[PDB]
């Protein structure tokens, strides 16, 4: 259910032009990050390259990797725009389209994941794994690039999120800080959770194993979910049990 | 119960001079970070600017902003001094006044919050939100700048701390790593906790909603607090219940 | 049960030469990080120096400190090699010896701890504490340098790990994201856990106090362990109780 | 008399692959500068961006500008290849096609001039003048972007070269360190020299005013040329007079 | 004959605002370098700090020093404004007040000299000599900070300019690239030239010893001046002799 | 005739300890550049690595190259100390042993040349040529690494110095800014000057061809020397003729 990419971009530029006027200390930042770019794809590649840069691998090098991915699969940029909207609609602290793009590390991590996922599915595993782990240090989100994640995702606050190799996260999911989608121990093969559409996961929840969390479900903060959660229910506790409906 | 600013500074400088002599590898660091500065405010702005610097906004620009805030509200520097003492008095590993200022990302994150809170209350929201989110990536602490936080606060270890827009933290509070002061929903308006004076919050505790944690209470590690906690009580478990007295 | 250092290194170079051919965008990274170095110690000091570098302390300065430590206690490099193997044998996502060394922040943090532990035991506490806290910001692991940690350790994902001053972690232990090995409150002296050989600690587990976790035990994700756990037992829940055996 | 671009590039990659094997310390440099790039244009934009980067304008931003220029006028890349050959054929110290491209600041400055000249002729004077003056600090060559400069040029050693706004330098010219192509004083309009094809200019020669230096002439080191020099003549002295023929 | 500081600044800001609109690629640069600053002094300190920054001493540290000098002697900022006008009025390529301030290393070197001269006259010689020599590597101009230099000075192109300890340069002087105001020996005491008001010095001129160059004189490019030059005379050649009148 | 290396080092450290006390703004710089190092070799490698660092090749990488050269030929460090003394004795503006080491780009260029010369004579031509050209951009001195240069050399001011492949510079030579020791045109084989012991070369002199400048001779500023200069004479003019004795 996402608004048009080109429409979110225009909104973003309009907000930024206006914001640059009312805060002179950030005008340079708004121009470099948003206003000089012709499209959302180019602003995204610039941002990720600058934020992921290190002595190990410079921004100029990261950018050409991201630009190649976006040139080959421009739907990733459309997913970014859907992710921007997800935050704006769901987070009461965020009114502007430009806010997630500019500032939120969960959003940034989610878009870096898309690049890593594109690389991994092309067999460019080394580069995907390089990026995954540079994202873990820079944005404190560790998503394996083989995980299958949809669009309209919000990674709220985001610090300490861990998502495993064989996880699936469907559209419109909201995930808070310190959520693990992980295994049951020294396990192998299909071993990580399947999070269905519209699920919200509270802070510090651990969802472990190849188990379903059904569509529209709510996972309580600090839960340890070891069995499947039916659609449209609230699961909570250690271990998690059904405590209501959302 | 907080001693004078000029006095902690003199102590800090005394410690640094002596430390520079016994560790030649750190002498340059002690001089740049502390000894060439004429006051704590100057040392704080330098440190925050250096640690928050990135490709997207340099140390030289961040320092200007911090210096402006400290010039307009120098009580923020007095709060920093109380925060240094808090760590020295409560953390048994730390015995020197210079230690929180030099090394501890919780202390730095708390002082960065103060600048953001000053900016936010001046209507300079873009800059406060920029700082909040750079603090999140740099020190792994995500405090909304509209949160109202007192002095004599310890953020022990600090990684993964998240504090919401409408939270309150009174004086002399101690918070550990991975503590969330968050919402219950999908919530709007006044929706985050009220942590009263002298409260201690254990590692990984989630305190959710507009609920009081009474003064002198102890929140257990890994707790999920969903109802108010009376003063001078120990609350623990998922969900939290009264388990005793400090 | 460790493969010899020199064999690990030879395999590392073999993998990297082959990987550099199949991914041109990372060839420079592989040559700088691995292929130009004559031994594992050289590569580790270069990597740690580059990854911990900041405005307050440059790579060139950090490298000198790490090289000194490795010259005085070369067994730290053998511990690194055991740690590489640990990840390779236990993590189904990792097949190559080069992977932990190149990418995993848990591995990097563990090797940085070794340098800090060496400095701390030489009485060079300032420098040990500088490194501890730079590792906290860069890799999001906070290990006090006085903690005693063996070899064959895996810090899986690693973000939010906190280990206290008087903790002990024996050989072949596996620790996940957001694990605290901490105290029970306003405590002093021997106050942190003793983790025995082959223990596995799930995501977000808090182990509090000077309590033992016995040989080969398994701590559940999200547990709050307040009493000792007997060997070869699975403990879980808030608070943790015995739920089975691995 | 220029070898084709694609043949130059193929030779460049061949040399670099071989050189990377025989010097491990530079393998990373060769892969980043040359071997990861699909064509000479890509390598030139990367090199210019990295070498001109500063706090005021990063590599990532400079690269976009250079890539745009090269996309709109790919003949600039063919001029670069002619310039590489010029140095290789004329400089007895240089045997490899890769050498000018990798190391020589005169070559780099010449290619930066081309980008500036392209911007200047598009009316993008601010950006042309930014580049001119960044080239002056980085490579110590100050060429006004309105100067008209051909191909097969060698700027040997290059430091202190100054070329004025209305200068012309035809094909196959060789210029040494500290050469000024300048005016006669407080002047205006067409006021700088016209250097014709195959001219050789010695170290420290000043050529002043809108005067011609004819085809195949030789200007002596330390000369002050104030009148025109006929073709195929050697001019030298202060002021310069005819002393022979090359 | 030098117009007001507040007026040149207002012009500079007017130019920058307009220029930012017609070149989106430089808008960030215009905002960081000029538009976010409240006065010329602030813009100058920022620029000098950014351009002189290096591994050995960061922008944030250099800015403090420059700000202290400008606070103690704000006439240095008025001299900068006269120097901007000098270039605008004398260099036919330059028509905007913002151009010398933004781009011209001769202008920057001259303003860095003023800070060094202030430091030197305060007995802070180490810092003046540090700055002199960082200016030499960054802007390729080497002025001893004890040299006495007036205002309305143009250092045109500027590369390789060298001015000695006991030199004097009065108001309204124009100096080109590779000009040396040096000694004759193996000399001691008062040993460098006295350049009087309105003198013009051509490219590569060497003026050696404690000799006068009289007011309004013109020194020819490539000259070696060893005896005094009377006012309003043109001196040229090796060695220099009187050749006419301006 | 050089003082002992170990004696100059002690002097250097004594000066620096004292200077760090009287200038707090530079204490960090004195500690990082001099006071933390155990010997002159280690301070030199640190300095050259920091000053030559770029996006292209980091300080950490440059340092290991310089350390290897110094470990294999420690006489290079003794030549450095002789060079420090040369400046102190010959330059009236320099009293302290620490001054050349800290600040003078000519001294730095001379020591980088020694590293390049060591590499070139080991057949490591690529790395020697990398360094030569990084020195040309950073210190504005371009010395071919095959040139044979003695000790007790002063490169005064140094900007624009160019020395060719087959040049020789004997002990105790003084060379000023913009001196070229170059060829006669498109020449080959032994083609650059032979500068004998104790020669001083004035600013902007061009000495061209395989010609001798005899011991103790003085070359005038701005001369063009095309024929041999007998020992103990002063040569000057364009072209140079014998004008006296020193
Ligand atoms: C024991 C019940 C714990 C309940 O946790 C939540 O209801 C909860 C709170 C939130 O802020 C969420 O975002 C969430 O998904 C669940
Ligand atoms: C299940 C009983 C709760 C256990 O957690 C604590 O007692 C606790 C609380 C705190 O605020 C701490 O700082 C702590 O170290 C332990
Ligand atoms: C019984 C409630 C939670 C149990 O959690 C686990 O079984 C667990 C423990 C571990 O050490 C793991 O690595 C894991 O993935 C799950
Ligand atoms: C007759 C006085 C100086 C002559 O200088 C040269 O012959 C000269 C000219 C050039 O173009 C060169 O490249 C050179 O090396 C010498
Ligand atoms: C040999 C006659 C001297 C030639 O040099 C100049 O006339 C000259 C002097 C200057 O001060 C200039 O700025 C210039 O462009 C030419
Ligand atoms: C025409 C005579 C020119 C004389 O140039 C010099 O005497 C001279 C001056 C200096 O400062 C030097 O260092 C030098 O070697 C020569």
């Amino acid at each position: 259910p996402c608004e048009e990419l080109e429409i979110v971009w225009k909104n973003i530029k309009a907000e930024a032009r206006a914001l640059a006027d009312c805060e002179p200390m950030l005008a340079s930042f708004y121009h470099a990050t948003l206003l000089k770019h012709e499209n959302l794809g180019s602003a995204l590649s610039y941002m990720l390259a600058n934020k992921l840069a290190s002595p190990i691998m410079p921004a100029i090098a990261i950018r050409e990797v991201v630009e190649e991915a976006y040139a080959a699969d421009p739907e990733m940029i459309a997913s970014a725009a859907c992710d921007i909207q997800a935050v704006r609609t769901r987070d009461p602290a965020v009114d502007k389209y430009s806010t997630p793009l500019l500032y939120l590390k969960g959003f940034h991590a989610l878009q870096a994941y898309r690049i890593g996922h594109w690389l991994w599915n092309k067999g460019r595993r080394a580069l995907a794994i390089f990026l995954q782990n540079q994202v873990s240090v820079s944005f404190q989100v560790d998503i394996h690039p083989a995980a299958k994640i949809g669009r309209g995702i919000m990674l709220d606050h985001a610090t300490g999120i861990v998502v495993g190799e064989t996880a699936v996260i469907e559209d419109d999911v909201s995930i808070l800080q310190s959520v693990t989608l992980g295994g049951t121990g020294k396990t192998s093969g299909d071993r990580h959770p399947k999070i269905r559409e519209g699920v919200m996961i509270g802070a510090g929840a651990k969802i472990l194993g190849n188990i379903e969390v059904g569509r529209g479900a709510k996972i309580g903060a600090g839960s340890v979910v070891l069995q499947p959660v039916p659609p449209h229910t609230t699961a909570a506790g250690v271990p998690a049990r059904i405590v209501g409906k959302p």
